[PDB]
């Protein structure tokens, strides 16, 4: 590892000094960032400012690129989830660049889903062997207060199924597949597999599995969905402007580097 | 003078000495009352008393609730709550008389809303101050996955509506009325409104504002609905026996003593 690791936290997060993301990354720079996530599934590359057009290319050497609502979308990412769970297909790694950062609160917080699985009591450790669950974006929504979604939506974004316990293709790695589009247990009635999702998630999101990001303006943020759920703070004001610009990647297994 | 011992420097009090086998003294029940005041959440240690003694000790505070599902008491019972706060005349003081305990977990967990609602950051100390908020038995019970209920059981536990700031009648304290079974803010779009009382219920559970009980053989364990939210921890395993005598009074303000 040639990188320039500093961490900013002892196993969720560090930053990467050193790069310059406006110019295109060497193929042994995009391996070592890989390598570099599976220890920290939290990377931020301090000072960049980059355009979209360079956002996104640096978000390409990753995975494929991902192809009112803003009231939606900025309520329902206060709560933990984990990108595109819903999905079949869902979110390998996230991206944010900050723009314009508001002065108080605002920051994202991440949770290691590989933590709080290695720190799970015996018994919870038994019981979530094997499982997997229901992800649901219309019954997340609602449980946030939005119920309005046009028939086609619905059918396009159908309810899936994932296994509850990850095993990570970079690190190896054990994780929970938590998320608040997570509803219940497959195979098992309805109220016992919410309240074991109510308990795991109550569980992972306690301090020590949790880091907070206080953003800097221009800092670039990408983060490994398949180890983490994440969540947005508000900002106080909320009046006060908070621009941030993002891209996503999906996690397709049969996608190669060029 | 009343023997209290603090559990907590805020929240819990074990009172010593007492025998509530026998009907207590008016000044003893204001005693009891006026501690309450301070310590929502009173602990009284080995009270071998029956049914019956226990009902009249309760019948002291207030009217008793009547009756009119394990499975699901049981799950539900697990998230914080205030007791009937779903009811239009919710509860005040709650009653856990222990008969066996068991060895792992199972522990009662209180949340101070007094606590909560005086740490508040100044945005939301603002935000709360003239709120109301709706309370659903139904839609809890859907939250945790109960869809199953009598068109007459909807009709009798209809939602009601309380308001988010409370002020305690006994030591004026204000607090926060959190529960499982609110749902949303009155007035407010349904989304702006869930997201209050999240960020709210996070804050106010926190591990600065919660005591929990450690579980001892005949504990009788007396909490003020008017202050707290409270939740049941599971026991390990599951099949241990666990025993517990309930009673819970209303908090009828029209009733006297
Ligand atoms: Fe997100
Ligand atoms: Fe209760």
């Amino acid at each position: 590892m040639s990188l320039n690791v500093e961490a900013a936290h002892p196993f969720i997060a560090a930053r990467i000094h050193g790069l310059d993301l406006s110019k295109p990354l060497s193929d042994e720079r995009i391996v070592e960032i890989e390598q570099a996530s599976g220890q920290y599934p939290v990377l931020i590359f301090p000072r960049q400012y980059i355009d979209d057009d360079q956002l996104l290319a640096f978000a390409a050497g990753f995975g494929p690129l991902q192809v009112d609502r803003r009231r939606m979308n900025n309520l329902t990412s206060r709560r933990w989830h984990s990108d595109a769970s819903y999905l079949p297909l869902p979110a390998r790694y996230s991206f944010l660049l900050s723009y314009i950062v508001p002065a108080v609160g605002g920051q994202t917080q991440f949770a290691d889903m590989r933590a709080a699985y290695d720190k799970l009591p015996d018994h919870l450790r038994k019981v979530v062997e094997g499982l997997s669950c229901h992800y649901d974006i219309m019954a997340s929504r609602a449980a946030a207060g939005f119920y309005d979604a046009s028939d086609e939506e619905r059918k396009a974004l159908a309810p899936c199924i994932h296994e509850l316990v990850r095993t990570h293709p970079i690190s190896g790695r054990k994780s929970l597949y938590l998320s608040s589009h997570a509803t219940h247990v497959v195979g098992w009635p309805e109220p016992e597999g919410r309240d074991l999702l109510r308990e795991l998630t109550e569980f992972a999101t306690q301090p020590q599995f949790v880091y907070s990001h206080e953003w800097s303006v221009r800092d670039l943020v990408m983060w490994d969905n398949r180890a983490l759920m994440h969540r947005g703070r508000p900002h106080i004001p909320e009046t006060d402007v908070r621009e941030m610009h993002r891209a996503t990647t999906l996690d397709d297994r049969t996608w190669t580097r060029g």
